[PDB]
């Protein structure tokens, strides 16, 4: 079946490799082109197509950015099918382009076999993650932080900590010393990249 | 000053004695129950002829909840008992997340000579007690939780379109600045935040 | 068959009064009476009870004062039944006490076969709203504010004022004086019961 | 340089706005409206990021005045608004705020107010001028008034708001039927409210 | 003047629509569309009070059925509107009248229903068609049926999705296997639900 | 590491397995054995014990049956570490045991091998989750109603339904034929597990 399709990037050398490499797939019809946010907007009520591919970084001043413009896109055009394609490989960004509910994200890295493979996989109703992307996600596997994931025992250090109770009190309960627990606590901050207890104890309260 | 009967709770056995007799000093208070651990506070709370609970932070029991979390017990489980807590902790996150709780108030176990009495007379009055120390720590978290040295608003822009998924290119593509200067901007903002790296940052910013 | 209740009210007189008028009833077995909720709760352990009846105003040192101490007992002691018994005849306040979903209120000021009635639905598993609590339920039946209604004029107004419109711009909109606008306004304040602007603001921000 | 939107529906102050920007070199004027319609219709297309707005204009389409503004926020939310007002209600101009905006100036206010506010958008601050927040003070009681509630006061209200009597009270402070009367008669007066119901709605809410 | 916008891709039903309006005197039609794209794409330039509106038009864009309703309501808030459809499925119009419209129309009910719907409306008022409530009274227990549970049966639907076996809600009730197990099927009767998994699903989520 | 430990249970097979097992373990107390809810709950305050071992469905009515029982444990004792045993292997209230978050479950047949794991399990750290549940969460795997998953065909369909399209409009909408659209309606009904209309827009309102 013929797809028409929407492409917004504003890299040009990536749009020119998007745009031949949708040629040579005979049932893809890109019917628009765009390099900023506003043209993008003002022109998707007047354009033939329901999928839209687009980058995450583009300039423009209406409409939002980025993870922003990508929510506003799908609330004011909700039938139209949204593959992000983004240089992006920060784990926290890609999980959070998945929340928003769309088709699928592929990484400009691996994208020569990620984009038809998408895009076939739309055709057939189905959402997409190329292995890129799953293999990034396993970087935020252990509670959101990181591939070195916290112990038993640091987990127990930095709950007592974020209850109130001071290094010398967790040593007191525990029956260990104060130096074997200000460790626990130091590899523990290491892990969850934290430089303070103040900082500590913010990024506690979220997870 | 009416008479007013008091619990007190410490899991330093010294200090629970030495709160007790600062305390019987005070001929318009008077202690009816002393206790060392949270399971026996909890349990003898329902017969004690008291509705002031002066209390520690670090007490032991395996039942109950520790720390903040068996504050929170005591107040969904006892709603008419006024809570004062008496801590040695000055972490101001610490201290924000007790004020949270709507208790009677916080003192400070180095202010405790004085503002432990303080703290039982503005309760009487019908009114909570914060002393200055307390109002002081929550000062160096007073720029958005995170510290005293409040983000600039180039590094609070910086940060957003970081969380909007802008690569640092990107952000200096989008405010017309070199790459030596977001890059900086970012590191400035990140060591006032007291984070180390990416994930920690996109973490942190998850919570604004 | 036999019926075990639990009895408490803070006026000696009135819980006296309670039991003795349940006296009648061979079916009621009255098993324990209290004058505060503090001896009532750490006593509904070791009872064995299908129903309490008690006021709103005991005394008590522990467990809540009022519609906290029903929200109490209705957490604490779920299969317990309760009727609330009281000469609290105030709307909001009856309907605050249904809406944690009891057995029924009972006014102290009630007909005197309304407490048996109570009972005796109970029994059948049916909850039961004497006709005197209706009455003063109507009291609040538009919108929780009162009895007599807003108009849609009225109603327009408030809008408008809510949304930051002064009076003057409101006239100039609706096309009417403003003194026909100050007193649909004045008209409206009157039926909210509700004294000056920014309480009148602070009302429609809520509702 | 900024260029700068401009909608109000009084010719009069939209002279004032447009006299005063006139003034100012790096401010550039490329859309002025007097209704929200057209002013919506148009935003796709006007070639700025900045809007000055009235509350109180015009327009049968996308709601009025402070249901205007959300909706503009959320149809362009890169849009910076700043809020011209004649609207002195403290509790209007503190739930304009909580829109999170560059800020509000006043008619009634200083004739530098609208430049600062500008300036202040240029370094990514916002402008609270200082006869916004003196009109703020009058709400500084918990958004109800300038007279806090007292501790016995607000006792008093507790107990009520628990279905407590006023006679319960009495006897549960251990004070007479006049005083506790009393103390309830002065917390209505400065929540503003005059019967109980009235009361009782306030106080489900805070 | 009353100003209608008419949209239904059926085209038999939309110059229908069109001639019963034009027998109102005071109703002007400004607008007329069989796709949603072209409809919402024309919204912003039409003045128009109200919507008469069609639940299954074609439109590649800004959704479908319900979905599209919702949609109009957010972007054009002003807008009235009255849903003409085919459908009589009660969960539906009980659904459609969820999202506060003017009122439902159905296609296959009496031919005076739009004029007394453009007339209420003009009165400041909802429209329910007789033929509408009718078809809501066949989901009046509870929302999802006819039959209502009866006070047995919900007593074996409360254990069973506490956990218990049907054997083990026989012994704690003093009854029979048989008896349990033949209120239980009676009670999945009258929700709809063919197996257990369904049943636990439809009585966690409610 | 001395563990103290209640069991709760009211089959004597059950009981008597489960302290035999444990008995085995050197680190292992039991200091309270229990039949019925109302004994547990009115002695859990006074025994010092970490872990729960309780039974799905016990007797007693006073503090509730079965999840919601546990529920009322959990927020009562916070600290306890609850391990549910179940007779129970409907599916459906597995999961809905494991979203309760705690320690685990064991099957009927787990009198010997899952308990030791589980409670060494909970001396590491972590959950347990033996095979056999594993086994029979697989039956409600795609999207806890089945283990059918409904086809993007299927889902399509379904979900024009809900949003008000008749079959006949569906049909036009996706181009397919009536006969068609039916049969994915019926198949997306079965693997649903509902008999009509209105049970399956319920269904897709609710879940």
């Amino acid at each position: 079946n013929n797809m028409n399709v929407i492409i917004a990037d504003d890299h040009p050398i990536v749009l020119f490799g998007i745009r031949k490499s949708l040629e040579q797939i005979e049932w893809v019809n890109v019917v628009g082109e765009f390099e900023d946010s506003t043209a993008l907007i003002n022109n998707l009520p007047k354009l033939d197509a329901h999928v839209l591919i687009t980058d995450l970084s583009m300039p423009g001043d209406k409409y939002g950015d980025g993870i922003t413009l990508i929510k506003y896109i799908k609330r004011h055009f909700p039938s139209l099918s949204i593959i992000v394609l983004t240089m992006n490989n920060n784990p926290a960004i890609l999980s959070a382009v998945l929340d928003l509910d769309i088709e699928g994200i592929v990484l400009k890295q691996g994208a020569p076999t990620d984009l038809p493979k998408a895009l076939a996989a739309l055709q057939k109703g189905k959402k997409f993650t190329p292995e890129s992307v799953s293999r990034l996600l396993e970087k935020i596997s252990a509670g959101g932080y990181g591939d070195k994931r916290l112990s038993p025992k640091e987990s127990e250090v930095l709950r007592l900590f974020a209850e109130g109770f001071l290094v010398t009190e967790i040593a007191k309960k525990l029956n260990r010393s104060i130096k074997t627990i200000s460790s626990q606590k130091k590899s523990a901050m290491m892990k969850l990249g934290v430089e303070n207890d103040i900082a500590l104890l913010n990024y506690l309260s979220s997870v």
